[PDB]
């Protein structure tokens, strides 16, 4: 009884930062989840500031890769032996089930790979894509592959970054049906079990709907499907993990602020595991003030009836 | 009396982000610095929480821009009129230098342009570098320039998104001499004056030098250097934005905590319009604990005499 008081940070969502990608939010949405399953590993975390799945505290480290390079000889692809974050080894002990900041979807991602020369402090850097659906994407294992445009110019033995841009559609997949952001990764390659896992998430109170903060990755050949939605605004994780307040009860009620008006625009349910729910039935995007912003009102049980979204 | 405390947040440097560029903390560094101006625009919060210059919220917006093309026929060089972050028409007349997140140096920061047409979900992306120290980078007046490796492939008059990597060195400059990370842009352009810059900052107190927050950018072409200090990390931005606690004094006294042996290694200045001081002679690389972490201890006057580091 009395524990440290619970809140959310004031925040608007064009002010926060989506925590499966390194981009902003745009917007919020909501929609039916029965015909997939939400499984993300990054953007997860507990009300009471618990970590979970791969995720970190920094947005500008997700989907980021680092170690060396060695050439697979007669192609312009190479396979990534993994560094931690900091340069030192990679530990593949930890209880997690890829190192934290792992891409948590299936899709070709591009970006660049940058690399520097110790001896000289001469860099190069040069157009690449990861697979995360390559039989031989296995990050668990410390390895990845990426294909560049060049065959020659990355030296092996030295210091590389992948920073992430954005995401194509190619080789005969069908528009818009790649990316596929619910699909997991097999992050010790084809074939293997993922483990240490957070848990899938859905609504199970009848007439509720995730709410998802989404925004849309920057596409960079073809036709991606853009969509990208985390459970947690990376801000939320941060704050969390920073205050640690205990949860009260299962559900954190907050009501959504409109400062123009002074009026509550909907209300929703923050599970203290680490998602959102709204009571609504059907595909939405909301409309929302831009200087609107989240407040936490109540503990609440999983049973309460929200109002209407 | 009795104001809401002030804190640090409990974030050891590698979990920290650079504020003047969106990569991780690497380690601290002090040198002297009466040769150079330091007056970055990024990274620049007071402890109560009021940001400066074109410091925002997210570290992934920062060298970012926003926009559509128009491409400079006969070459593959493109201007690109600016938007607001959230795709909005660009408002000049916010009393700030340039858009929130511009770059606050002069150097040849490479990326990669991504373009999605509306009509049909088609997108592109390719590499592009601009240059903050060429006479048409005037952001503030909603215009910067891209060099790219196309003359055809970006439409006009579709959202466009320059994603930072990193920076290059070319043009005959000497080794090591670009980019000038204390060299604040024009931001309307050569020969115009900047407005509203947040002030230099010096060490005052004998035996002071500033403690600065290093990471290394990373090199796309040539023989750069990569060094970029920042006066604040982000989190430090976002904990005072969030918490705004009211200064008691000029400076906020911090130590420098090891939890593997539970001693100060150091102790320095948090000055409260939001940079740090150390009592050091000499350029030196810190040499900390990866888990070590900031603690503010008291408030004391810009008089203090700080340990020796
Ligand atoms: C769908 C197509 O994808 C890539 O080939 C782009 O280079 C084209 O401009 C177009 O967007
Ligand atoms: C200093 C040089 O810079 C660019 O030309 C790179 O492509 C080279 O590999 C080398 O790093």
């Amino acid at each position: 009884p009395g524990s440290k008081p619970f809140s959310v940070p004031v925040l608007t969502v064009e002010e926060m930062t989506n925590s499966r990608f390194p981009i902003p939010l745009e917007k919020l949405f909501t929609g039916p989840s029965s015909a997939f399953v939400v499984q993300p590993q990054n953007g997860r975390c507990t009300t009471d500031g618990v970590l979970l799945g791969t995720t970190q505290l920094s947005p500008v480290n997700i989907c980021t890769f680092r170690g060396d390079v060695t050439h697979i000889t007669g192609s312009r692809n190479y396979t990534m032996n993994l560094a931690s974050q900091n340069w030192n080894d990679y530990d593949p002990t930890e209880e997690i089930p890829a190192p934290l900041g792992t891409p948590d979807f299936v899709g070709k991602i591009q970006g660049v790979l940058t690399q520097t020369t110790r001896t000289d402090g001469s860099t190069r850097g040069h157009k690449a894509t990861v697979y995360t659906g390559s039989a031989d994407f296995a990050p668990k294992l410390g390895r990845v592959q990426f294909e560049t445009d060049t065959d020659r110019d990355f030296e092996a033995n030295q210091n590389t970054k992948f920073t992430p841009v954005g995401v194509i559609q190619d080789g005969g997949t069908t528009h818009r049906n790649e990316p596929q952001q619910w699909v997991l990764p097999s992050y010790s390659g084809r074939n293997t079990h993922n483990v240490h896992l957070a848990p899938a998430v859905a609504p199970t109170f009848p007439g509720e709907q995730l709410l998802f903060f989404r925004s849309t990755m920057p596409g960079c050949s073809g036709y991606p499907n853009m969509d990208l939605d985390c459970l947690l605004p990376q801000e939320w994780v941060q704050y969390f993990y920073q205050e640690a307040a205990p949860a009260q009860s299962d559900v954190a009620l907050l009501r959504f602020v409109n400062p123009d008006t002074g009026r509550v625009l909907f209300e929703c349910k923050l599970h203290k595991s680490g998602y959102v729910t709204v009571a609504h039935t059907g595909q939405h995007d909301l409309v929302i003030p831009p200087n609107g912003y989240f407040r936490f009102d109540s503990w609440v049980n999983q049973f309460y009836t929200l109002a209407p979204m």
